[PDB]
């Protein structure tokens, strides 16, 4: 694996939280990692790493940082430019990432856009964060269990389909691995448990993805965001927030998440520096 | 590089699809081509049965009219519908190979939905023909509103284009949606319907041509396996009327939009007028 695309149809589902945690995990494993954020208007992942750089500079602390590549001098402005200019910016950034880094992580916003399609076309691994609800699963398609046939494809699944096509047309013979990461919801109703399980399994089979565990929504992530820090950075020497058992829980979820992506052996580790910081 | 493989399909099977398919077949026959017909609606087989009816009627009479090479996938295609996918695929491949060896045009009537054989038929298409009734609800079969929701039928065509390109065929596949005007259509909706189909055409990658109005005359000809082009003073097991001449004119415009005018028999004593 070198190109990892984190994508879903409508954003959310902790996508950038997952993206930036994958980045720091791979950095701690000793890789050179590039990060490209194709959510040009919101730039959640790119801003996270801008915060990391600023905070580290302010504290004169060193932690691993990625090569963060913008598409232009002003990516918020680029969002309103014609597609061809967004594509050009992406191609130049991607060229630099491939020349300089071992892993390239691309955080992508979904929609019907050239750059999202092109990013998925470069992906060795597509990571799709998905909340555990019926309305969210609709973004992957609709499969009968009237038969188990596809009845309605989704826009996002078409994006992935288009990516696999670009990849093959380009002469890359290795298959792209597509993992939907299911985020469990605190609100999930008992009446829906069996059908939620069965629906996602039916979609996995017909649409062509496999299922892994995501991250539960937690306020701890938004509290870390302004510092550009991930769970893996926290220690007695690095704790601008109180470290709690929430952080240790999140760390375990990330272990299982990374395992499902096939990336365990590339991560930093997961004495215990996080427990030490409690 | 000339059109050889024509795949007629839609999502739900209505919209005069079999009527259109069999009229394309006889037009191309009258134009001097050998034509194969393969019907992948395995349970209903409307087009296959049309040509079985034709054979039976011509045999009963002592009459020669052109007939296609009508190829089944098995000894019992209705039974085949319930068999494992790989058996359907095998039957399709064997039929298609025979058609390609023996015929100039191959017309495949397909039911859509999510089957290997419908995908494979589209993968072999030079021209995809999609009969579609003129309404907002019908157009949803092609997708929705940028694109927000793709449709299964449109994905099947896109998949076909991909298979074609993967096979080393560099010529593009042509895809025409044939818009059947409805008698129920109110005049006030004309522009809204037009704008909707044009937006879908642009994003989904099809072009639009005119279809065939629903008419009782087709149901009346079906038992005899006859199309408009067959009717004459010598061939009229139904009373010929101005409806049949109207249908003939519709077929002309349809065939023209498909790029098939120069291959048709003739959509000189007007034999249809003579039969009135």
């Amino acid at each position: 694996t070198r190109v990892i695309v984190v994508g879903n149809e409508k954003g959310g589902a902790g996508k950038s939280t997952i993206a930036v945690h994958l980045v720091t995990a791979l950095l701690y494993g000793g890789a050179k990692v590039a990060v490209i954020d194709l959510d040009l208007r919101q730039r959640t992942s790119a801003r996270f790493f801008e915060n990391r750089r600023a905070w580290l500079d302010n504290k004169k602390i060193e932690l691993p940082e990625p090569l963060a590549l913008n598409l232009s001098d002003n990516d918020v402005a680029l969002a309103e430019r014609p597609e061809e200019e967004q594509v050009a910016g992406f191609e130049a950034a991607f060229a630099r990432a491939m020349a300089e880094c071992d892993f390239i992580l691309i955080d992508t916003p979904g929609g019907d856009s050239a750059i999202t399609r092109m990013a998925h076309g470069r992906a060795d691994l597509v990571v799709t964060p998905m909340n555990d609800s019926f309305v969210d699963f609709d973004m992957l398609g609709t499969v009968d269990p009237v038969t188990l046939e596809l009845t309605k494809p989704s826009l996002y699944s078409l994006t992935v389909w288009e990516g696999r096509k670009q990849r093959a047309l380009s002469g890359q013979r290795q298959a792209m691995d597509w993992v939907v990461l299911r985020n469990r919801l605190a609100t999930t109703e008992a009446r829906n448990r069996k059908r939620l399980e069965d629906r996602l399994n039916a979609l996995a089979k017909r649409v062509g993805f496999r299922i892994g565990p995501g991250l539960r929504d937690r306020v701890i992530y938004r509290e870390l965001f302004p510092f550009g820090l991930t769970i893996a950075d926290l220690s007695p020497q690095v704790r601008p927030v109180p470290v709690s058992l929430q952080h240790l829980a999140a760390r375990q979820e990330l272990r299982a998440l990374m395992h499902s992506l096939g990336l365990s052996a590339y991560s930093g580790e997961t004495v215990d520096k996080l427990a030490a910081a409690l």
